[PDB]
């Protein structure tokens, strides 16, 4: 219908699959396209990982400033922050900021270990009412993005609903929610994705993912307009099925534009 056609055309031009869910928290209006289909999370799970850390900080005093000593064996490719602190270590909060804002892989594994692994993060997501999210593997294996594999996936609607609960709703206490918002607002990896769709004088917090298959990538965000209620949205892609020419970032930005225009 009228709502789906601009997304279907964008998806047809892209050649893969796109999933979009957006909610206007002022009016309750939504935009939905393949919003209940599963897509690989890849690095985007790191936002929810940081939220799970903050949930634990409601119960364990001093957790955030607790140093985690790690060695070279914890490092994996794309660990730009943790590679600089081998001899000094990093605190839980510093690891969380690195995982969110630089998508640091070693930091994400260290925090997963603190939380009881992929099963522990999945249990946290269940505890906030997310029945779709599943994390099954660690970095780097979780990025495999095998078509039809449900491991390490969620849906755009579940991502958006969980993000809303954690940044604007009641799933975290206010100081924790503000810290999550601040980490998302300072993300450095999303400048070509949802942020490319928003007016400059708005504000955005986001977390990206870029899977091991070109064309499978994603971004979710809270967007704060001027003078009206925030919008929460998620845009996920799956690569065309049966070398950097998939323009996945442009597709994510274009889908975000349609959502913000149509809302
Ligand atoms: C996350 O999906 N990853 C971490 C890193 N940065 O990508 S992101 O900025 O889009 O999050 C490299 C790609 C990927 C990975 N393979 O771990």
């Amino acid at each position: 219908n009228l709502v789906a056609e601009p997304f279907a055309k964008l998806e047809q031009d892209f050649g893969g699959s796109i999933g979009v869910y957006a909610m206007d928290t002022g009016s309750g209006a939504t935009v939905s396209y393949r919003a209940e289909e599963r897509f690989p999370l890849c690095s985007s799970f790191k936002g929810f990982l940081a939220a799970a850390v903050l949930a634990r900080s409601q119960q364990q005093a001093g957790l955030l400033d607790t140093p985690i000593r790690y060695g070279k064996n914890a490092l994996v490719p794309w660990s730009p922050i943790s590679e600089k602190y081998l001899t000094t270590g990093m605190t839980v909060a510093e690891l969380s900021a690195a995982a969110v804002q630089y998508s640091d892989n070693a930091a994400a594994n260290l925090l997963l270990k603190e939380l009881g692994g992929p099963a522990g993060l999945t249990a946290f997501m269940r505890s906030i009412g997310d029945t779709t999210f599943r994390l099954d593997r660690w970095e780097l294996e979780l990025n495999s993005a095998i078509p039809g594999d449900a491991r390490d996936t969620s849906s755009p609607r579940a991502v958006t609903e969980s993000l809303q609960k954690l940044t604007l709703g009641s799933a975290l206490a206010a100081p924790q929610r503000q810290q999550f918002v601040d980490w998302l607002k300072g993300n450095t990896t999303g400048n070509h994705r949802i942020r490319a769709a928003v007016p400059a004088d708005w504000a955005v917090g986001d977390k990206t993912g870029t899977c091991g298959v070109y064309g499978t990538a994603n971004d979710y965000a809270v967007v704060w307009p001027t003078g009206r209620a925030p919008i929460v949205l998620a845009v996920y892609t799956r690569a065309p099925n049966k070398k950097d020419d998939k323009h996945s970032e442009a597709v994510i930005a274009a889908a975000a534009r349609l959502a913000l225009e149509g809302l």
